[PDB]
């Protein structure tokens, strides 16, 4: 079989901003009269961008023989990716993960005439719990057909080494592969609208406010370490604490540039004015607003479960074929601390969390819910409970106390909305909590 | 006693800024580019945030 | 400025295809769409949006 | 004025810190920062910010 091409052009796929032997030849004393003295110019210009797809030449002073080619080279590359750093152990044997989170009760005022008839009385302690499951299966496959390969070259170094190049592009897709998931770990958090958001372009004072971003930034580390914790960190709304030597930001490079020449150096003693975490740089972000991401050393729980690789010989056809499978769990916490710093517009409520989301009640018996608006701003807006059941008897108060009528028997829904648009164009952010009903 | 429960989304209290499948799916030279060549990204995202 | 086809040199049966992508150097951040289109003349060959 | 309003302002708050600071520590006391109006002294290594 012979594959051949006809009418192929130089300027292939080129689109010219300008005429440089135009310019060259019509230039009255401009830029380009620098390159009038120069005689071999047009034969330069015309072939010195390189040649897409060659075409037999015949020699300038012979025009039966054919021109060679005296030289080939082979380039190669090697790519990791930078965030296995974050990566835990492997897990040889089950599918789901379990990660539980007990939080903290309230204080009871002391009195001894209401104690006197409630010793015996219980109080459920507050705990929730999620799950994370293997979801990525995957493989590359590649063909190697060296006989067929063999009519390319004229040495063996080179087929040897184009033959090591086929192998290694395997490893490199695979690290690229890593990568880019790890990345749409965090963009597909932020897409859910499950990060905390911080404005970082609008600033208190119009005195020259360069320092603005940084000042957040070292605001909202400091205060995510406090020792006596806080809840509005993570997406749970769990009272927490965080370690400064266990924070990790990662930031894009434009802000590190932004930073080390705008403040590193002009400040004195900068120490007192860098950031607090540990600092990893990447090629920025999918999402609109993302700038940086401060999160915590338990927020990732990346697990692998399969790496292998399988090869079969097909002897009729005189060729190789290589399998690389890998299995992983790719997923995040929710119980850990994680905010994300936002230079755009955003909504006014990013979500709604209801503390209790799976509740277990009986027919007569009752249950409290509370609600944690995310609120970028500082305008405070007011939830709406609703109750999706069905039956009548069942209601919720205003306060999001629910009472369950005595003959019922179906999975009662419990709805948190909050009003965030503009009349006669509604928009609602809604927090949810599943009930089942004991017989 | 047995307690248990029927038909529950994988979306239960979640409010999407927008639809991230639906952006990588629908993507010519976006920032998604590099997530489009992504073989099991619909199920990473379905279960990616617990 | 450009936009750059990945594989530029293929080489197709008469019952094959080929899957080719586009890259779009863009100096701002606007997103535009690419259109495909064959020129070979010949008909019963087809391009599809994607 | 406030301790973000500019950056004048941070350093006037300063100022007003530290001679207040330095005045609540000499020797012969004063009856100026109680609100009993009893002359005390305090120590620089005892006052909390």
């Amino acid at each position: 079989m012979r594959i051949t091409f006809n009418d192929v052009k130089t300027s292939l796929g080129i689109t010219e901003s300008y005429d440089i032997v135009n310019a060259i030849r019509n230039s009255q004393g401009d830029n380009f009269k620098s390159y009038v003295p120069l005689a071999t110019a047009n034969n330069v210009a015309e072939v010195g961008a390189g040649i897409l797809i060659n075409q037999t030449v015949q020699n300038d002073f012979i025009t039966s023989l054919v021109d060679r080619i005296g030289l080939v080279v082979i380039r190669q590359v090697s790519l990791n990716n930078p965030l296995k750093k974050f990566k835990k152990g492997q897990i040889p044997l089950g599918r789901t993960i379990e990660e539980i989170y007990t939080d903290i009760t309230k204080e009871k005022q002391y009195d001894a005439e209401e104690a006197e008839q409630k010793v015996f009385e219980r109080e459920m302690p507050n705990v929730k719990t999620l799950f994370h499951e293997r979801n990525r299966q995957g493989f590359y496959h590649q063909t190697i057909q060296d006989d067929s390969l063999k009519t390319a070259f004229v040495s063996w170094g080179n087929f040897e080494s184009f033959v090591s190049s086929i192998i290694n592009a395997i490893y490199n897709s695979a690290e690229v592969d890593e990568y880019e998931y790890m990345k749409l770990l965090v963009d597909n958090y932020y897409s859910k609208g499950l990060f905390t958001t911080v404005k970082i372009d609008e600033p208190t004072s119009s005195t020259g406010a360069l320092t603005e971003f940084v000042k957040k930034m070292r605001a909202t580390a400091r205060k995510l370490t406090l020792p006596q914790g806080s809840r509005d960190w993570n997406s749970m709304a769990v009272r927490t604490r965080s370690y400064m030597e266990d924070l990790h930001l990662i930031i894009d490079a434009d802000l590190e540039a932004e930073l080390d020449v705008d403040v590193l150096a002009k400040a004195f003693n900068m120490n007192r004015t860098d950031f607090l975490g540990n600092v990893t740089v990447i090629d920025g972000f999918a999402s609109t607003g993302l700038e940086a991401v401060l999160v915590d050393k338990d927020w990732f729980m990346v697990y692998d479960n399969l790496h292998k690789m399988e090869t079969v010989r097909n002897p009729r056809g005189l060729y190789w074929n290589y399998y690389y499978h890998v299995w992983q769990t790719l997923s995040v916490s929710r119980f850990a601390n994680a905010v994300a710093f936002v230079s755009g517009d955003v909504p006014a409520v990013t979500q709604v969390i209801v503390s209790p989301n799976i509740a277990a009640v009986k027919q007569g018996g009752q249950q409290q819910f509370t609600a944690y608006v995310r609120a970028t701003n500082a305008k405070d807006h007011k939830v709406v409970w609703s109750v999706e059941g069905g039956s009548t008897g069942t209601a919720i108060t205003g306060d999001g106390l629910l009472s369950v009528s005595g003959n019922e028997d179906n999975q009662l829904t419990v709805k948190a909305t909050v009003d965030i648009g503009t009349e006669d164009k509604p928009k609602l952010v809604v927090g949810e909590a599943v009930v089942s009903i004991r017989p």
